[PDB]
């Protein structure tokens, strides 16, 4: 993801 700390 494009959320810091959340892969993918």
């Amino acid at each position: 993801t494009i959320i810091f700390g959340f892969g993918g």
